[PDB]
Protein backbone atom coordinates (compact mmCIF):
# COMPACT_ATOMS: atom_id res chain seq x y z
CA UNK A 1 0.00 0.00 0.00
CA UNK A 2 1.14 3.16 -1.27
CA UNK A 3 -1.15 6.51 0.18
CA UNK A 4 -2.09 8.68 -2.73
CA UNK A 5 -0.82 11.36 -0.79
CA UNK A 6 2.43 9.36 -0.45
CA UNK A 7 2.90 9.20 -4.40
CA UNK A 8 1.90 12.59 -4.72
CA UNK A 9 4.87 13.76 -2.28
CA UNK A 10 7.07 11.09 -4.00
CA UNK A 11 5.94 12.46 -7.93
CA UNK A 12 5.84 15.81 -6.78
CA UNK A 13 7.37 17.10 -4.34
CA UNK A 14 10.82 18.67 -4.32
CA UNK A 15 12.01 20.61 -1.41
CA UNK A 16 15.70 20.20 -1.62
CA UNK A 17 15.80 22.77 -4.58
CA UNK A 18 14.74 25.60 -5.13
CA UNK A 19 15.07 24.87 -9.06
CA UNK A 20 16.31 22.46 -11.24
CA UNK A 21 19.94 22.45 -11.38
CA UNK A 22 20.85 21.70 -14.61
CA UNK A 23 19.24 20.31 -17.65
CA UNK A 24 20.06 16.86 -16.50
CA UNK A 25 16.96 17.16 -13.26
CA UNK A 26 14.20 15.56 -15.05
CA UNK A 27 16.62 12.56 -16.13
CA UNK A 28 17.62 12.14 -12.40
CA UNK A 29 14.37 12.35 -10.45
CA UNK A 30 12.47 10.74 -13.13
CA UNK A 31 15.24 7.97 -12.24
CA UNK A 32 15.24 8.63 -8.50
CA UNK A 33 11.42 8.81 -8.01
CA UNK A 34 10.98 5.95 -9.80
CA UNK A 35 8.92 7.02 -12.53
CA UNK A 36 11.25 4.85 -15.01
CA UNK A 37 10.71 1.57 -14.19
CA UNK A 38 8.26 -0.64 -16.62
CA UNK A 39 7.93 2.53 -19.00
CA UNK A 40 9.00 5.93 -19.40
CA UNK A 41 6.43 9.04 -17.62
CA UNK A 42 5.41 11.59 -20.43
CA UNK A 43 5.36 14.63 -18.51
CA UNK A 44 5.65 15.04 -14.68
CA UNK A 45 5.90 17.84 -12.45
CA UNK A 46 7.87 18.47 -9.22
CA UNK A 47 6.83 21.77 -6.98
CA UNK A 48 9.89 23.59 -5.43
CA UNK A 49 7.91 24.74 -2.52
CA UNK A 50 7.28 23.94 1.05
CA UNK A 51 5.11 20.99 1.34
CA UNK A 52 2.70 23.27 3.71
CA UNK A 53 2.46 25.85 0.94
CA UNK A 54 1.30 23.05 -1.39
CA UNK A 55 -0.73 20.96 0.93
CA UNK A 56 -2.47 24.85 1.43
CA UNK A 57 -3.59 24.70 -2.42
CA UNK A 58 -6.22 21.87 -1.31
CA UNK A 59 -7.65 25.28 0.86
CA UNK A 60 -7.55 27.73 -2.01
CA UNK A 61 -9.23 28.42 -5.57
CA UNK A 62 -11.25 25.29 -6.58
CA UNK A 63 -11.66 24.79 -10.31
CA UNK A 64 -12.59 22.01 -12.26
CA UNK A 65 -10.32 18.24 -13.04
CA UNK A 66 -9.21 17.66 -16.60
CA UNK A 67 -11.23 14.42 -16.84
CA UNK A 68 -14.21 16.05 -15.47
CA UNK A 69 -13.74 15.57 -11.73
CA UNK A 70 -14.22 18.62 -9.25
CA UNK A 71 -11.80 17.71 -6.00
CA UNK A 72 -9.21 20.30 -8.19
CA UNK A 73 -7.77 23.04 -6.40
CA UNK A 74 -5.77 25.95 -7.97
CA UNK A 75 -2.42 27.97 -5.93
CA UNK A 76 -3.48 31.72 -5.29
CA UNK A 77 0.42 32.40 -5.97
CA UNK A 78 2.86 30.94 -8.59
CA UNK A 79 5.21 28.26 -7.77
CA UNK A 80 8.48 27.04 -8.25
CA UNK A 81 8.02 24.34 -10.38
CA UNK A 82 10.10 22.00 -12.89
CA UNK A 83 8.62 20.40 -15.92
CA UNK A 84 9.42 17.69 -17.18
CA UNK A 85 8.94 16.24 -21.02
CA UNK A 86 10.08 13.09 -22.54
CA UNK A 87 11.76 13.50 -25.84
CA UNK A 88 11.91 11.90 -28.64
CA UNK A 89 15.04 9.71 -28.12
CA UNK A 90 13.37 8.28 -25.30
CA UNK A 91 12.92 4.83 -25.60
CA UNK A 92 13.13 2.31 -22.66
CA UNK A 93 15.05 0.75 -20.82
CA UNK A 94 16.88 4.42 -21.88
CA UNK A 95 14.11 7.37 -20.91
CA UNK A 96 15.37 10.86 -21.68
CA UNK A 97 13.81 13.87 -20.61
CA UNK A 98 14.01 17.48 -21.31
CA UNK A 99 13.92 19.78 -18.46
CA UNK A 100 11.68 23.14 -18.02
CA UNK A 101 11.81 25.27 -15.04
CA UNK A 102 8.70 27.48 -14.63
CA UNK A 103 6.86 29.79 -12.83
CA UNK A 104 3.11 28.61 -13.07
CA UNK A 105 0.02 28.42 -10.41
CA UNK A 106 -0.69 24.87 -9.96
CA UNK A 107 -3.54 22.70 -10.03
CA UNK A 108 -4.15 19.22 -8.21
CA UNK A 109 -6.17 17.01 -6.66
CA UNK A 110 -6.60 17.04 -3.22
CA UNK A 111 -8.05 14.13 -1.10
CA UNK A 112 -8.48 12.22 1.97
CA UNK A 113 -9.72 9.68 4.32
CA UNK A 114 -9.85 10.79 7.75
CA UNK A 115 -12.35 11.72 9.95
CA UNK A 116 -11.53 11.86 13.40
CA UNK A 117 -13.31 12.38 16.52
CA UNK A 118 -14.05 15.79 18.37
CA UNK A 119 -16.92 15.57 20.34
CA UNK A 120 -18.66 12.65 22.41
CA UNK A 121 -22.50 13.05 22.25
CA UNK A 122 -24.17 10.07 23.70
CA UNK A 123 -24.31 6.33 24.71
CA UNK A 124 -26.45 3.56 23.00
CA UNK B 1 -2.73 23.16 19.44
CA UNK B 2 -5.13 22.32 21.28
CA UNK B 3 -6.83 20.25 18.69
CA UNK B 4 -10.50 19.49 18.62
CA UNK B 5 -9.27 15.72 18.04
CA UNK B 6 -6.53 16.20 20.89
CA UNK B 7 -9.51 17.40 23.38
CA UNK B 8 -11.69 14.34 22.80
CA UNK B 9 -8.83 12.03 23.48
CA UNK B 10 -7.93 13.94 26.71
CA UNK B 11 -11.70 13.95 27.76
CA UNK B 12 -12.60 10.40 26.52
CA UNK B 13 -9.69 8.10 25.69
CA UNK B 14 -8.60 5.79 28.03
CA UNK B 15 -6.88 2.57 26.72
CA UNK B 16 -4.55 1.87 29.71
CA UNK B 17 -7.65 -0.04 31.56
CA UNK B 18 -10.03 -1.77 29.89
CA UNK B 19 -12.49 -1.11 32.81
CA UNK B 20 -12.36 1.18 35.86
CA UNK B 21 -10.17 -0.20 38.62
CA UNK B 22 -12.87 1.21 41.92
CA UNK B 23 -15.47 3.42 42.13
CA UNK B 24 -13.10 6.70 42.43
CA UNK B 25 -11.97 6.23 38.85
CA UNK B 26 -13.36 9.00 37.59
CA UNK B 27 -12.34 11.14 40.25
CA UNK B 28 -9.07 10.82 39.36
CA UNK B 29 -9.47 10.46 35.64
CA UNK B 30 -11.87 13.69 36.28
CA UNK B 31 -9.21 15.42 37.69
CA UNK B 32 -5.95 14.15 35.83
CA UNK B 33 -7.36 14.83 32.48
CA UNK B 34 -7.62 18.03 33.56
CA UNK B 35 -11.68 18.52 33.92
CA UNK B 36 -12.39 19.81 37.50
CA UNK B 37 -10.40 22.86 36.71
CA UNK B 38 -12.38 26.31 36.85
CA UNK B 39 -15.87 24.26 36.79
CA UNK B 40 -17.04 20.61 37.41
CA UNK B 41 -17.80 18.99 34.56
CA UNK B 42 -21.36 17.57 35.85
CA UNK B 43 -20.65 14.32 33.16
CA UNK B 44 -18.10 13.05 31.30
CA UNK B 45 -17.50 9.38 29.59
CA UNK B 46 -13.78 7.33 28.69
CA UNK B 47 -13.40 4.70 26.00
CA UNK B 48 -11.91 2.21 27.25
CA UNK B 49 -10.90 0.74 23.19
CA UNK B 50 -7.38 1.58 21.51
CA UNK B 51 -7.17 4.98 19.53
CA UNK B 52 -7.78 2.85 16.72
CA UNK B 53 -11.21 1.59 17.04
CA UNK B 54 -12.70 5.06 18.28
CA UNK B 55 -11.85 6.71 14.83
CA UNK B 56 -12.53 4.24 13.04
CA UNK B 57 -16.23 4.53 14.43
CA UNK B 58 -16.30 8.04 12.29
CA UNK B 59 -16.91 5.44 8.82
CA UNK B 60 -19.36 3.58 10.47
CA UNK B 61 -23.33 4.18 11.18
CA UNK B 62 -23.84 8.16 10.58
CA UNK B 63 -26.84 9.05 12.91
CA UNK B 64 -28.50 12.64 14.19
CA UNK B 65 -26.52 14.49 16.72
CA UNK B 66 -28.45 15.65 20.07
CA UNK B 67 -28.16 19.15 18.69
CA UNK B 68 -29.63 18.13 15.53
CA UNK B 69 -26.47 18.32 13.58
CA UNK B 70 -25.73 15.58 11.05
CA UNK B 71 -21.67 14.82 11.68
CA UNK B 72 -22.30 12.09 14.30
CA UNK B 73 -21.91 8.59 13.63
CA UNK B 74 -22.68 5.57 15.66
CA UNK B 75 -20.69 2.37 16.75
CA UNK B 76 -21.30 -0.94 14.90
CA UNK B 77 -19.55 -2.70 18.07
CA UNK B 78 -20.93 -2.03 21.76
CA UNK B 79 -17.65 -0.87 23.89
CA UNK B 80 -16.73 -1.12 27.20
CA UNK B 81 -17.08 2.61 28.73
CA UNK B 82 -16.84 4.13 31.78
CA UNK B 83 -19.51 7.32 32.46
CA UNK B 84 -18.69 9.85 35.10
CA UNK B 85 -21.55 12.02 36.74
CA UNK B 86 -21.10 14.76 39.30
CA UNK B 87 -22.67 13.21 42.59
CA UNK B 88 -24.82 15.43 45.33
CA UNK B 89 -21.99 15.74 47.22
CA UNK B 90 -19.86 17.51 44.79
CA UNK B 91 -18.66 21.09 45.21
CA UNK B 92 -16.07 22.76 43.59
CA UNK B 93 -13.48 23.02 44.25
CA UNK B 94 -14.30 19.48 45.39
CA UNK B 95 -15.43 17.36 42.50
CA UNK B 96 -17.11 13.84 43.38
CA UNK B 97 -18.18 11.32 40.68
CA UNK B 98 -20.02 8.28 40.41
CA UNK B 99 -18.78 5.36 38.10
CA UNK B 100 -20.55 3.33 35.87
CA UNK B 101 -18.52 0.73 33.83
CA UNK B 102 -20.86 -0.50 30.82
CA UNK B 103 -20.54 -2.26 27.61
CA UNK B 104 -22.54 0.56 24.87
CA UNK B 105 -22.87 1.67 21.74
CA UNK B 106 -21.20 5.42 21.27
CA UNK B 107 -21.91 8.21 19.46
CA UNK B 108 -19.44 10.77 18.53
CA UNK B 109 -19.19 14.05 16.67
CA UNK B 110 -16.45 14.03 13.79
CA UNK B 111 -14.65 16.71 12.27
CA UNK B 112 -12.97 15.11 9.33
CA UNK B 113 -10.36 16.51 7.49
CA UNK B 114 -10.12 15.42 3.24
CA UNK B 115 -6.27 17.96 2.62
CA UNK B 116 -4.14 16.42 0.89
CA UNK B 117 -3.10 16.02 -2.73
CA UNK B 118 -3.21 13.21 -4.45
CA UNK B 119 -2.85 13.55 -8.06
CA UNK B 120 -1.04 16.92 -10.24
CA UNK B 121 -3.20 17.83 -12.93
CA UNK B 122 -1.89 20.53 -14.84
CA UNK B 123 -0.06 24.42 -14.09
CA UNK B 124 -1.56 27.33 -15.54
Amino acid sequence: KESAAAKFERQHMDSSTSAASSSNYCNLMMCCRKMTQGKCKPVNTFVHESLADVKAVCSQKKVTCKNGQTNCYQSKSTMRITDCRETGSSKYPNCAYKTTQVEKHIIVACGGKPSVPVHFDASV
